[PDB]
Protein backbone atom coordinates (compact mmCIF):
# COMPACT_ATOMS: atom_id res chain seq x y z
CA UNK A 1 0.00 0.00 0.00
CA UNK A 2 1.38 3.74 -0.32
CA UNK A 3 -0.75 6.62 -1.33
CA UNK A 4 -0.19 6.65 -5.01
CA UNK A 5 -3.00 6.27 -8.10
CA UNK A 6 -2.50 3.01 -8.01
CA UNK A 7 -1.83 1.82 -4.54
CA UNK A 8 -3.67 4.57 -2.65
CA UNK A 9 -6.73 4.80 -0.38
CA UNK A 10 -9.10 3.11 -2.94
CA UNK A 11 -7.71 0.14 -3.50
CA UNK A 12 -6.87 -0.58 0.38
CA UNK A 13 -9.70 -2.79 0.52
CA UNK A 14 -7.80 -5.48 -1.76
CA UNK A 15 -5.80 -6.01 1.17
CA UNK A 16 -6.97 -5.09 4.36
CA UNK A 17 -10.73 -5.89 3.89
CA UNK A 18 -11.49 -4.35 6.81
CA UNK A 19 -11.03 -0.79 5.12
CA UNK A 20 -15.06 -0.99 4.08
CA UNK A 21 -15.91 -1.43 7.99
CA UNK A 22 -17.98 -0.02 10.34
CA UNK A 23 -15.98 2.57 11.57
CA UNK A 24 -13.22 3.81 9.54
CA UNK A 25 -11.72 6.83 9.94
CA UNK A 26 -10.93 9.65 9.14
CA UNK A 27 -14.50 11.20 8.87
CA UNK A 28 -15.62 14.33 8.19
CA UNK A 29 -17.12 16.22 11.43
CA UNK A 30 -20.30 18.28 10.94
CA UNK A 31 -20.53 20.74 13.64
CA UNK A 32 -23.73 21.12 12.60
CA UNK A 33 -24.50 17.80 13.90
CA UNK A 34 -21.94 16.62 16.84
CA UNK A 35 -23.19 15.90 19.87
CA UNK A 36 -22.72 17.96 23.34
CA UNK A 37 -22.44 15.51 26.14
CA UNK A 38 -22.45 16.90 29.42
CA UNK A 39 -20.22 13.91 30.28
CA UNK A 40 -17.03 14.12 28.79
CA UNK A 41 -14.71 14.34 31.43
CA UNK A 42 -11.78 17.28 30.69
CA UNK A 43 -8.46 15.81 29.00
CA UNK A 44 -5.24 14.84 31.33
CA UNK A 45 -2.56 14.99 29.49
CA UNK A 46 0.26 14.60 31.80
CA UNK A 47 3.51 14.49 29.66
CA UNK A 48 5.96 15.69 32.13
CA UNK A 49 8.60 12.65 31.41
CA UNK A 50 8.06 12.45 27.92
CA UNK A 51 11.06 10.27 26.70
CA UNK A 52 11.25 10.73 22.63
CA UNK A 53 13.62 8.34 20.99
CA UNK A 54 13.99 8.33 17.29
CA UNK A 55 12.62 10.58 14.35
CA UNK A 56 12.16 8.07 11.25
CA UNK A 57 11.11 8.20 7.67
CA UNK A 58 9.17 5.14 7.23
CA UNK A 59 8.22 5.72 3.34
CA UNK A 60 4.69 6.68 4.39
CA UNK A 61 5.16 9.17 7.07
CA UNK A 62 7.76 10.74 9.47
CA UNK A 63 6.88 9.25 12.93
CA UNK A 64 8.73 10.33 16.18
CA UNK A 65 8.74 6.92 18.84
CA UNK A 66 8.59 7.78 22.92
CA UNK A 67 9.99 4.79 25.57
CA UNK A 68 6.54 3.79 26.66
CA UNK A 69 7.90 2.18 29.96
CA UNK A 70 6.38 3.76 33.25
CA UNK A 71 3.10 5.78 32.85
CA UNK A 72 5.14 8.83 31.86
CA UNK A 73 3.68 10.49 28.62
CA UNK A 74 -0.33 9.25 29.32
CA UNK A 75 -3.13 10.60 28.42
CA UNK A 76 -6.01 10.13 30.79
CA UNK A 77 -9.88 11.90 30.69
CA UNK A 78 -12.00 12.59 27.97
CA UNK A 79 -14.19 9.58 27.13
CA UNK A 80 -11.18 7.38 28.62
CA UNK A 81 -10.98 4.89 31.06
CA UNK A 82 -7.46 3.49 32.10
CA UNK A 83 -4.16 4.96 31.35
CA UNK A 84 -3.64 5.18 28.03
CA UNK A 85 0.25 5.12 27.39
CA UNK A 86 2.13 7.21 24.31
CA UNK A 87 4.11 5.25 21.75
CA UNK A 88 4.52 7.75 19.34
CA UNK A 89 2.83 10.43 16.66
CA UNK A 90 1.86 10.35 13.05
CA UNK A 91 1.83 13.89 10.53
CA UNK A 92 -0.13 13.91 7.64
CA UNK A 93 0.24 16.77 4.98
CA UNK A 94 -0.69 17.88 1.41
CA UNK A 95 1.16 19.09 -1.92
CA UNK A 96 -0.28 22.56 -1.31
CA UNK A 97 -1.51 24.55 1.97
CA UNK A 98 -5.39 23.91 1.89
CA UNK A 99 -5.16 19.92 1.76
CA UNK A 100 -3.67 17.27 3.99
CA UNK A 101 -5.67 17.01 6.93
CA UNK A 102 -7.31 13.76 7.75
CA UNK A 103 -10.42 14.49 9.27
CA UNK A 104 -12.21 17.47 7.76
CA UNK A 105 -14.45 20.11 9.85
CA UNK A 106 -17.73 20.74 7.95
CA UNK A 107 -16.04 19.30 4.70
CA UNK A 108 -13.16 22.18 5.33
CA UNK A 109 -9.44 20.63 5.30
CA UNK A 110 -6.21 22.22 7.07
CA UNK A 111 -2.63 22.06 6.35
CA UNK A 112 -1.61 19.22 8.33
CA UNK A 113 -2.57 17.00 10.93
CA UNK A 114 -0.44 15.49 14.07
CA UNK A 115 -1.31 12.49 15.76
CA UNK A 116 -0.35 11.64 18.96
CA UNK A 117 -0.83 7.59 19.34
CA UNK A 118 -1.24 5.86 22.92
CA UNK A 119 -2.56 2.36 23.78
CA UNK A 120 -4.70 1.09 26.92
CA UNK A 121 -1.60 -0.59 29.39
CA UNK A 122 -4.69 -3.23 30.78
CA UNK A 123 -3.49 -4.53 27.77
CA UNK A 124 -0.14 -4.91 28.28
CA UNK A 125 1.25 -3.87 24.80
CA UNK A 126 0.78 -2.38 21.47
CA UNK A 127 0.85 -4.95 20.40
CA UNK A 128 -1.72 -6.84 22.32
CA UNK A 129 -3.86 -3.36 22.62
CA UNK A 130 -4.63 -3.07 18.48
CA UNK A 131 -7.15 -5.87 18.69
CA UNK A 132 -8.99 -4.34 20.90
CA UNK A 133 -11.90 -1.80 19.93
CA UNK A 134 -10.38 0.01 23.64
CA UNK A 135 -7.12 0.14 22.61
CA UNK A 136 -5.82 2.59 21.56
CA UNK A 137 -6.57 6.76 21.99
CA UNK A 138 -5.46 9.28 19.35
CA UNK A 139 -5.60 13.02 20.02
CA UNK A 140 -5.42 14.30 15.95
CA UNK A 141 -4.22 18.27 16.21
CA UNK A 142 -5.05 20.29 13.33
CA UNK A 143 -2.79 22.49 11.57
CA UNK A 144 -3.21 25.56 10.17
CA UNK A 145 -0.34 28.26 8.59
CA UNK A 146 -0.25 31.65 10.47
CA UNK A 147 2.85 32.52 12.81
CA UNK A 148 5.07 29.52 13.62
CA UNK A 149 4.75 26.86 16.40
CA UNK A 150 8.18 27.18 18.40
CA UNK A 151 7.65 23.34 19.25
CA UNK A 152 8.13 22.30 16.17
CA UNK A 153 10.62 24.06 15.12
CA UNK A 154 13.40 20.87 15.91
CA UNK A 155 11.15 18.94 14.23
CA UNK A 156 11.15 20.63 11.06
CA UNK A 157 15.47 20.93 11.20
CA UNK A 158 15.80 17.64 11.46
CA UNK A 159 13.79 16.42 8.78
CA UNK A 160 17.16 16.77 6.28
CA UNK A 161 18.28 14.07 7.54
CA UNK A 162 15.44 11.36 7.65
CA UNK A 163 15.00 12.35 3.81
CA UNK A 164 14.18 9.24 1.76
CA UNK A 165 12.37 6.42 2.84
CA UNK A 166 14.54 3.94 5.54
CA UNK A 167 16.74 6.96 7.53
CA UNK A 168 16.20 7.70 11.00
CA UNK A 169 17.71 10.29 13.32
CA UNK A 170 18.45 9.92 16.47
CA UNK A 171 16.06 12.31 18.60
CA UNK A 172 15.48 12.79 22.38
CA UNK A 173 14.36 15.23 24.90
CA UNK A 174 11.61 16.78 22.71
CA UNK A 175 9.00 17.83 24.71
CA UNK A 176 5.30 16.87 23.18
CA UNK A 177 3.96 19.82 25.41
CA UNK A 178 5.13 22.29 22.49
CA UNK A 179 3.05 20.76 20.31
CA UNK A 180 -0.18 21.14 21.78
CA UNK A 181 -3.27 24.17 21.64
CA UNK A 182 -4.32 26.41 24.16
CA UNK A 183 -7.22 24.84 24.82
CA UNK A 184 -8.02 20.70 25.29
CA UNK A 185 -12.11 20.81 23.92
CA UNK A 186 -12.84 18.15 21.40
CA UNK A 187 -14.80 15.74 19.49
CA UNK A 188 -14.83 12.16 19.93
CA UNK A 189 -16.01 9.14 17.83
CA UNK A 190 -14.69 5.37 18.02
CA UNK A 191 -12.65 5.01 14.67
CA UNK A 192 -9.62 2.64 13.11
CA UNK A 193 -6.54 3.55 12.34
CA UNK A 194 -6.23 6.04 9.35
CA UNK A 195 -3.42 3.51 8.01
CA UNK A 196 -3.08 -0.29 6.85
CA UNK A 197 -3.94 -2.25 8.85
CA UNK A 198 -6.72 0.20 9.42
CA UNK A 199 -7.99 -1.61 12.72
CA UNK A 200 -11.34 -0.70 14.53
CA UNK A 201 -9.23 -0.15 17.64
CA UNK A 202 -9.51 3.57 18.32
CA UNK A 203 -11.25 6.29 20.23
CA UNK A 204 -10.54 9.41 18.54
CA UNK A 205 -10.22 12.79 20.11
CA UNK A 206 -10.38 15.69 17.74
CA UNK A 207 -8.86 18.87 19.10
CA UNK A 208 -10.89 22.19 18.22
CA UNK A 209 -8.28 24.84 18.36
CA UNK A 210 -5.82 24.04 15.58
CA UNK A 211 -2.03 24.73 15.75
CA UNK A 212 -0.45 27.75 13.58
CA UNK A 213 2.55 26.48 11.76
CA UNK A 214 4.87 29.39 9.29
CA UNK A 215 4.46 27.86 6.14
CA UNK A 216 8.29 27.44 6.30
CA UNK A 217 7.68 24.92 8.67
CA UNK A 218 4.69 23.16 6.29
CA UNK A 219 7.24 23.71 3.59
CA UNK A 220 10.07 21.61 4.98
CA UNK A 221 7.97 18.52 5.30
CA UNK A 222 7.53 18.92 1.52
CA UNK A 223 11.10 17.94 1.32
CA UNK A 224 11.17 15.00 1.94
CA UNK A 225 10.67 11.30 -0.22
CA UNK A 226 8.20 8.34 0.01
CA UNK A 227 11.10 6.80 -2.34
CA UNK A 228 13.83 5.31 -1.03
CA UNK A 229 17.44 5.33 -1.02
CA UNK A 230 18.59 5.17 -4.72
CA UNK A 231 15.04 4.75 -6.68
CA UNK A 232 14.24 7.95 -8.43
CA UNK A 233 13.19 10.73 -6.43
CA UNK A 234 8.92 10.38 -5.07
CA UNK A 235 8.10 13.25 -2.94
CA UNK A 236 6.10 12.78 -0.17
CA UNK A 237 2.98 14.68 0.08
CA UNK A 238 -0.96 13.75 0.25
CA UNK A 239 0.10 11.19 2.62
CA UNK A 240 -3.34 11.45 3.81
CA UNK A 241 -7.03 9.23 3.49
CA UNK A 242 -9.83 10.67 2.98
CA UNK A 243 -13.47 10.77 4.82
CA UNK A 244 -15.17 7.67 5.82
CA UNK A 245 -18.53 6.99 6.07
CA UNK A 246 -19.73 7.80 9.36
CA UNK A 247 -22.44 4.90 9.49
CA UNK A 248 -24.75 6.95 11.73
CA UNK A 249 -22.27 6.88 14.45
CA UNK A 250 -22.03 10.25 16.92
CA UNK A 251 -19.48 12.42 17.36
CA UNK A 252 -20.21 13.93 20.87
CA UNK A 253 -18.52 16.96 21.90
CA UNK A 254 -16.97 18.38 25.30
CA UNK A 255 -17.79 21.94 24.47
Amino acid sequence: WGYGKHNGPEHWHKDFPIAKGERQSPVDIDTHTAKYDPSLKPLSVSYDQATSLRILNNGHAFNVEFDDSQDKAVLKGGPLDGTYRLIQFCFHWGSLDGQGSEHTVDKKKYAAELHLVHWNTKYGDFGKAVQQPDGLAVLGIFLKVGSAKPGLQKVVDVLDSIKTKGKSADFTNFDPRGLLPESLDYWTYPGSLTTPPLLECVTWIVLKEPISVSSEQVLKFRKLNFNGEGEPEELMVDNWRPAQPLKNRQIKASF
